[PDB]
């Protein structure tokens, strides 16, 4: 198996999965709020359930579409540097605790932005994450600046 | 060529890029109802164009923008998942279908958004794309977890 | 190194790490732009940051957000796209221009709308960048579609 090619891939094919699917619970959520609390972005859907007036902004389905365009912003980055990073050869139980804080902290992230949590709790989710990104980016500069 | 690393990678790579280049046209669409509605997002643009009046929102422009973020929202995750999956030697014929389910709805989803059909058929072809999505997620999984 | 698979592969890498910077730049810009004007998206942050007037928007803030947003419709498919086209092997100076093209547009494109420049000029970076990419887009279709 392909998986094999590197000895960080698949603790990353496992975080990033993972994370992908959050990020399709993130979106079941939010359409389930909008079920529930009758709030739709489209005339279209309103009016097959209950009429005109639920076309309508509410609070808890733009809190959903905040927690889901935040992991837009930092999860699919995560994708790109993640893999390209399980290819440089990383020691392998450093490259599990890069994953694994990333994996920990959006998942956090998620659950305080969410469940509306005291500040700054999901703030301090979101710097952790963001670490072992920074970290992988930098290192990922290196070896791409010395190759040229 | 090594398009050729793996039998179900070439019809990834067409459904991916097909999708990409739906994007751009989206991102496109969206430019044209922005100058044609007279809709600007910046009031450097409106000042452009025919004065600060201009700086508005638009419902046309909103969906346009709807339409892009749901495209960004499960677009993305594909070009991931199908990548990596692609990999996992699928049968080749299961894989097309994987990768023909998504392209198909996720067409049909953008037509459906931006040509205003009624519920809920924009909701369906979300849905129908979204299927494949989580059955290559979970093949992933088992994929990673069973090289840890 | 596995940076040595094809030898357009590290100008890529260097160019996309760089633009993932980039939008972590953005990033923090706009938290500072929420703590210094108080302009927060959560009743919770604002509670902690002076009271539950601040919940509020703002126009930097939002400006932020629309550039953010932006790098997100164009650089995460610049990271799929670069990523295939150099391992297509194309001549190593036309990839190195298509990679730089996208760069230097994309920075100009973040400059010029945080820096409020005038019409047309961020309109012209975002259609200069986007050039390399409807390139290489095209490149991967078609050899995508001859190994079918
Ligand atoms: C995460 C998504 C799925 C979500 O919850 N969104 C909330 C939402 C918003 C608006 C609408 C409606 F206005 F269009 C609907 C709606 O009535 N959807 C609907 N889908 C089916 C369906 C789908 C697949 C299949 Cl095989 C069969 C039947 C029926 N109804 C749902
Ligand atoms: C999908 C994009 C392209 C779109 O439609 N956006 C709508 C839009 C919004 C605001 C503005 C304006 F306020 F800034 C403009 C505008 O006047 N753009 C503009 N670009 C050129 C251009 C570009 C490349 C080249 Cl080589 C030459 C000239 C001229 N004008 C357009
Ligand atoms: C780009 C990000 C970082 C940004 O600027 N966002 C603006 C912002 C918005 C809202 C809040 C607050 F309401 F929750 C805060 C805030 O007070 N954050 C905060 N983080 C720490 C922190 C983080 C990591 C560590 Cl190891 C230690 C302490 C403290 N306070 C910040
Ligand atoms: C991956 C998806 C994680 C979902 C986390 C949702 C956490 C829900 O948490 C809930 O939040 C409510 C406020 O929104 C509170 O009223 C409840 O006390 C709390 O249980
Ligand atoms: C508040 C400041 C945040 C700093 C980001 C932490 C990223 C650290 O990242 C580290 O950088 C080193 C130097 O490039 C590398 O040698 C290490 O491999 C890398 O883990
Ligand atoms: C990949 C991009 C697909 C573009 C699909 C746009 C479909 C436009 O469809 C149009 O929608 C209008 C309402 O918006 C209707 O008034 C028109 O009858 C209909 O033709
Ligand atoms: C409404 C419920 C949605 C279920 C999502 C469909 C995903 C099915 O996906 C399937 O899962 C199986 C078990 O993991 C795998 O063996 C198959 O290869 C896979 O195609
Ligand atoms: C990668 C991040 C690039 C940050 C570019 C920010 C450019 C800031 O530029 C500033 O913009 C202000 C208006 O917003 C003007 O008042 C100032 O004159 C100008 O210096
Ligand atoms: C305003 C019109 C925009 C056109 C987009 C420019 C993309 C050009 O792209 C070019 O396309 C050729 C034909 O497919 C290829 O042979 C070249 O390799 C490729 O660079
Ligand atoms: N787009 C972000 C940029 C900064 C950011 O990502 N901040 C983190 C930590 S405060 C966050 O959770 N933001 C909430 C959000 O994006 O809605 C924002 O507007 O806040
Ligand atoms: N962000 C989505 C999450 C759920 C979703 O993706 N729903 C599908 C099927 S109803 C959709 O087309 N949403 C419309 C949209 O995202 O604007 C939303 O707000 O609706
Ligand atoms: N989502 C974009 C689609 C078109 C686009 O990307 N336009 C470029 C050139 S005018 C841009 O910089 N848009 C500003 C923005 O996306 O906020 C929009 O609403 O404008």
């Amino acid at each position: 198996s392909l998986v094999m090619s590197s000895p960080a891939l698949p603790a990353f094919l496992l975080c990033s999965t993972l994370l992908v699917i959050k990020m399709y619970v993130v979106a079941i959520i939010t359409g389930q709020v909008r079920l529930r609390k009758k709030a739709f972005a489209n005339p279209e859907d309103a009016l097959r359930h209950g009429g005109p007036q639920y076309c309508r902004s509410d609070p808890d389905v733009e809190r959903c579409l905040r927690a889901h365009r935040n992991d837009m912003e930092t999860i699919y980055p995560f994708l790109f540097l993640g893999f390209v990073y399980s290819f440089l050869g990383p020691n392998p139980f450093v490259a599990w605790m890069h994953f694994l804080v990333f994996l920990v902290g959006r998942v956090a992230h998620t659950v305080a932005y969410l469940g509306k949590l005291r500040a700054p709790i999901r703030s301090v989710t979101y710097t952790l994450a963001q670490l072992p990104c920074a970290s992988m980016a930098l290192q990922i500069l290196w070896e791409a600046a010395r190759h040229l």
